[PDB]
């Protein structure tokens, strides 16, 4: 009988309400871990739990605003009563980046920008340390972008965030090597969701937007799931340090 | 849960010892069919003996991944044994001596540089018509960590291996429209023959250690899974992408 | 010739080291420069220094955590000189060796702000400045943590990296206005904002082993690159991040 | 004049990037030996170069030719007394083909001239840079390197080898005091370019492809080569920098 591969695992997923970390939080139920979804709004996180549990999965939810310490302690807090542990951190927020030339970015956009992109990310890994520590180790996955590595104009204070987190995740992964954590990096290219939807809005837009990215399709939420729960599991445990982009070919980096 | 590479033919390349070896059996663990291969008859019938007595499909067949007449041979093999081929992992490699760039001899360059690069280009020219006919597939060329971090004394070898970057983009954009995916396996320091010299005194893994900042050597089954996993259809939307198995150890952004 | 006759540069964070270093060959190679750093003796003393050697360099205090002094650096240059061809932005927070877990909240803010967010407003206090010279140059400071990081320095280190993406992402904006934005990346340089690695020479010799260099850096190792990097002759150079670290391991 | 009493061999340096850099280490003081296959192109290279002042002679070198790259060595040091630095910028010309139609011969050729020559050329000037006290070499790779195009496969793989070589010999040769570094062009014009800008529709449909707003010229990449050949770049050694107008490359 094939077992599963985060058979008796918990793990938190921030930002899983909708798109990318809704489908991380299926698969990594699917694959047999316990998991806690969060978002900023109870309605998105009631129907998230509800859509889930509907299929069986062991899934619970809880409001989780990443800009907020509070929230961030209160999910860990949350877990480890409901399952007595945190093995897998998933660490997906982003702002809703405006389009804008950098002469028009105010000074607020950097500062809540740079917050909730990296400051949050690297709290909420701190948040996480000490009971995967309890564990005997844990995995780590932050969700940048191809656009760490391949900027388009009008998106400066998030394409600086998102590079950021390419060395976010090789600093953590150096520091939380003796705890026996790993930690890797997810960097999606164009997926259709609310987040992109700028790009894929019109019809023309899409087949412009691909001529542009040099691929034959965008991605769906489910195109970045499999490669997160492998990260997150113990089959990749030569693995740490690593940002594996999930770009349907579009350029990146060697 | 399914097999995810149920239905499916896979060949490995130099797969009758370690890394190679260990791909085609979790390939095999999967649900695909695979063709085994290396230079020596021996080392191909142990490995499929092996891998038949664990109840795999798994046959073998000898295939010098430097002759034409191997590698065009080696297709045939698996197109008239299975009906045709879904997936290619490209392992093999000259094992290189330690030296100066200044007593490397012309004809080490040549073999490098053809074994290690020109090889894998032709192995996969071979696939692609049969992988055309199954409406696409799946290739995996294995690099190294000596890609991106080179060690003094293998110029040859790392030059080639940091080719493999190349000849892996070049390709994943060349055989897209064919609905070919194409990555790279780049491990670090794997215990395995090929290795040996640098961890076969206890003294010098250790040193190996420190030096690479790692907390352990790899072993062939950590490279497996990922291979097993950019191979199936899991990874439709990851082509052109070079994944390091090295425990850590320095590489890129 | 001389390769920066006439050109105005501004270089933050330039009354040590490696900004030093950077104003005063900038100058040497036929600039105006104005250095700045946040005292005011510091600045006087190197410009003095720089005086003496014939250099066309004057002072003024700028904070580049402040806003308005980045504003005041700017109409300062622009008051004696007429324009603004030439920004270098080199400041950076002292790191302070720990564990992620004792970062506070208040460091990853400061070193964010000082080191990443400045950066991107002092080049747009100089963008409309060097608009009406028919284009510029732009080179960020960043350095090889970035791409090699060390444990006990995350927020510093994280904060590097931003700076390539910081220097590609405005290298593309503003291309259109003829203004080139390129980042330097210096190894281990002997100065003081390293003292740490240096200092004892059992610890310099390990720092040797560890980064796989022959000796650490000077900051006039760093000067030759970015005045090159500022002059018409790198005129197709732009996006670009250049690693001066003897060797050290970085990047393909 | 940063390269004053310094002797340099450049390859391929009778037309393009090649004559380009061989006249800006002239110019910045260098006594330099350019060479290429043709002797009618060296000769014209040479009396364009001397006709300017400039201290150059010429020989001719095919870099695939084991006696060419070594007589090229002996020619210079016959001439000059030793060897201080090494531009190889020679490469193979590609043509349009799918890797489907790419022949075993092209891939022997490309990777012959691309990759083993440049080696083996460092390793002719290796001995005569030791007993100067040390050197500079620049390979010339391309932003084909990190971006490649599909119809260019053999010599795509061909420019990523040369990070490599690049590396590895910089490491490799740092104890000797020779620093190794690359230079990687974006599309600049030149006659091995051609099918890339001959037609002005062609270079407007690249320009976007490629977001740059010119084409480069050969005097582009001379700068950056003569800078990392001074001393004033002692402390730069494994380095590629790209000269691309800001077309995409990496970080
Ligand atoms: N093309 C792409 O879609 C693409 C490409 C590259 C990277 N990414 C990355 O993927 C992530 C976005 O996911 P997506 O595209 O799947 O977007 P999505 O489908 O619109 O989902 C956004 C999710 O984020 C939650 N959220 C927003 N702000 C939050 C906050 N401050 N704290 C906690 N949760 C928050 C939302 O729920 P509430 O509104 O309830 O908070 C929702 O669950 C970002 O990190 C983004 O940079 C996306
Ligand atoms: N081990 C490491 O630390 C490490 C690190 C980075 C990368 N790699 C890469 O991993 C790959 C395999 O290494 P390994 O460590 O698994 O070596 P291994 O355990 O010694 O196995 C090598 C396999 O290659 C076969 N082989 C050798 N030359 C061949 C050829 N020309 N054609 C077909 N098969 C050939 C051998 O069988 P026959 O002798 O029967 O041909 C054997 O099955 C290589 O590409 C290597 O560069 C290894
Ligand atoms: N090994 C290295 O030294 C190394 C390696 C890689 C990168 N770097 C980068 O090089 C830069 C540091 O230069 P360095 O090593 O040359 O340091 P340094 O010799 O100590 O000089 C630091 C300079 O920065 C000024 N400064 C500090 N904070 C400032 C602020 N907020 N606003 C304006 N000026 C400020 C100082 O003057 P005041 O005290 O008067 O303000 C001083 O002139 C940083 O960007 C650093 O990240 C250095
Ligand atoms: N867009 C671009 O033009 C571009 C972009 C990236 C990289 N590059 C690189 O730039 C380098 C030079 O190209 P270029 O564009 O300057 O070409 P170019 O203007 O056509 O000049 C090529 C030079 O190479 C010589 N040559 C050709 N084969 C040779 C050989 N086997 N040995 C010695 N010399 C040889 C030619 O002289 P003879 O005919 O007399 O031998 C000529 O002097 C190449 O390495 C190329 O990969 C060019």
């Amino acid at each position: 009988t094939r077992r599963d591969p985060l058979a008796n695992k918990v793990a938190l997923v921030t930002a899983s309400t909708d798109g990318i970390g809704f489908a991380i939080a299926r698969r990594l139920a699917q694959d047999g871990a316990h998991v806690v979804v969060s978002s900023r709004k109870q309605q998105n996180v009631d129907q998230a739990v509800a859509t889930l549990q509907g299929e069986g999965l062991s899934v619970t939810g809880t409001v989780c605003h990443v800009g907020k310490a509070e929230d961030r302690e209160r999910l860990v807090a949350t877990a480890v009563k409901l399952h007595g542990g945190i093995d897998i951190l998933v660490s997906n927020a982003a702002v809703n980046p405006f389009f804008g030339s950098i002469m028009d970015v105010t000074e607020e956009v950097w500062d809540k920008t740079l917050d909730i992109n990296v400051k949050a990310p690297a709290l909420m890994t701190k948040a996480v340390v000490p009971e995967m520590e309890k564990r005997g180790g844990g995995s780590v996955v932050i969700v940048s972008s191809i656009a760490a590595f391949s900027p388009s104009p009008g998106f400066s204070p998030y394409n600086v965030s998102k590079t950021a987190l390419l060395g976010l995740t090789k600093t953590l992964a150096i520091e939380l090597a003796p705890r026996n954590i790993r930690v890797n990096c997810l960097a999606p290219g164009l997926i259709k969701t609310s987040f992109s939807r700028m790009l894929w809005m019109d019809k023309e837009k899409e087949e412009s937007m691909k001529e542009t990215l040099r691929i034959r399709r965008l991605g769906e939420p489910e195109d970045c799931a499999g490669i997160v729960s492998f990260l997150c599991s113990e089959d990749a445990s030569y693995i740490t340090g690593e940002t594996v982009v999930v770009g349907g070919g579009t350029p990146s980096r060697l």
